[PDB]
């Protein structure tokens, strides 16, 4: 296991624009394309991010492509942020695969509400952290998901995804 099969797990693969859990179009592996509910403003995005005419259908090499381009991306963001990057320093590797899995699914300004859990976190407190990080809408909306990011956090294994 590793961060790359892991969102792959948690996001799935789709070739064709779909609506995400939260209702905006998206495509492949999680590739948010826009929050506006105008289908064709997201074959616009679909368009720019390709560098084609796509007409709302992409290749599963052009949905790995734009999944490398997203994790780098949300990585290299954790680390210009400085209220996420000493928290994500501190953890081990495995746990920083569920801080990045997060900040792809909800966003620094998701994130930006888990101020507690990510204090819990830095003091290695993962049972407590585990508890605090469940109290979120987060936790409401996608269950079954961040149930499997939260024991990720909690043990720094990858039991959660076998
Ligand atoms: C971005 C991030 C960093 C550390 C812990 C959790 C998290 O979501």
């Amino acid at each position: 296991m590793n961060i790359f099969e892991m969102l792959r797990i948690d996001e799935g693969l789709r070739l064709k624009i779909y609506k995400d859990t939260e209702g905006y179009y998206t495509i492949g592996i999680g590739h948010l394309l826009t929050k506006s509910p105008d289908l064709n403003a997201a074959k616009s995005e679909l368009d720019k991010a390709i560098g084609r005419n796509c007409n709302g259908v992409i290749t599963k090499d052009e949905a790995e492509k734009l999944f490398n381009q997203d994790v780098d991306a949300a990585v290299r963001g954790i680390l210009r942020n400085a209220k996420l990057k000493p928290v994500y320093d501190s953890l081990d590797a495995v746990r920083r695969c569920a801080a990045i899995n997060q900040v792809f699914q909800m966003g620094e300004t998701g994130v930006a509400g888990f101020t507690n859990s990510l204090r819990m976190l830095q003091q290695k407190r993962w049972d407590e952290a585990a508890v605090n990080l469940a109290k979120s809408r987060w936790y409401n909306q996608t269950p079954d998901r961040a149930k499997r990011v939260i024991t990720t956090f909690r043990t720094g294994t990858w039991d959660a995804y076998k």
